[PDB]
């Protein structure tokens, strides 16, 4: 679908290292970094609460999680976000499913480890506890970051 260059370069920067020496599936932030850098979307510099602080002062915020599914099925970088009293965490929402029939898709890399990481087959509403899934923001971008189908 028009996700499809949300999703590579969701795949592309998985094995990259936003800072360097950090694989970005250990550090939240530098994946959503590495993501926006190769959709060329300017991102507040960070670490996951500075790009939550940031986000929350310049980006449009969804309604829903079922709203964010949709932007990102439009081709929308979306970002998940919630700040924490020692870290926060993001991620990039993606097309697919609601899990429970709320919360989206999504990937992302963190510090915590595999709880915490997703390559497109987690949901928002199992990386994030039940205590905060439901208090996620979703910021989307003021333009759609992917083209046109390819035209031949």
């Amino acid at each position: 679908s028009l996700d499809q260059c949300i999703v590579n370069a969701c795949k592309n920067s998985w094995d990259k290292s936003y800072l360097a020496g950090t694989p970005n599936k250990d550090n939240a932030s530098g994946f959503v970094q590495s993501v926006a850098a190769e959709l060329g979307v300017p991102m507040p510099r960070g670490n996951a609460n500075a790009m939550v602080d940031g986000l929350e002062q310049s980006w449009t915020k969804l309604a829903s999680g079922a709203e964010a599914a949709q932007k990102a099925a439009q081709g929308f970088l979306v970002i998940a976000g919630l700040k924490g009293r020692t870290y926060g965490h993001v991620a990039v929402v993606i097309s697919g499913p609601l899990y429970r029939q709320k919360y989206p898709m999504c990937w992302c890399g963190s510090i915590a480890g595999a709880v915490g990481q997703s390559q497109g087959l987690k949901s928002v509403g199992q990386v994030w506890n039940r205590t905060d899934r439901d208090r996620l923001n979703y910021y989307v971008y003021s333009l759609a970051s992917c083209s046109l189908p390819r035209a031949s």
